DNA sequence: CCGGAGCGTTCAGCGTTCGTTTATCTCCCCCTGGCACTGTCATCTCCGTCAGACCGTCGCA
């Protein structure tokens, strides 16, 4: 329940004004959002967990760590 | 051997007390009316439906 992202609310998509293209789970989502678990009812994909090592944004966006890889 | 006294019950004279009303006196509620320097145009809605149809509407042809 802490870490639930829930794309509803006021300002926010609708479960009426959702559609199959914003709930699927996209390929940038590895790493910021699970792409496993979110509640099965009539909000499919539209409220979905963070990810284990993820981490935000001042801005608001999330982020994931990345090993740096230098010459192999 | 009835006669009287005492006792049981049951009623007519006036004498007081109730049952139910009435208008007057406080406290409160409720509605209409007064305010006189000037003061003369608000308000945020609404977006990441949605899916296509039904329909009238409307300017171009």
């Amino acid at each position: 329940h802490k870490r639930r992202l829930n794309a509803l609310g006021p300002g926010g998509l609708s479960r009426e004004r959702a559609g199959f293209e914003v709930r699927d789970v996209h390929p940038s989502h590895y790493g910021r959002m699970c792409p496993i678990e979110t509640p099965e009812g009539p909000n499919i994909g539209l409220i979905g967990s963070l990810a284990s090592y993820g981490r935000i944004n001042p801005f608001g966006f999330i982020e994931t760590p990345y090993r740096k890889v230098v010459e192999g």
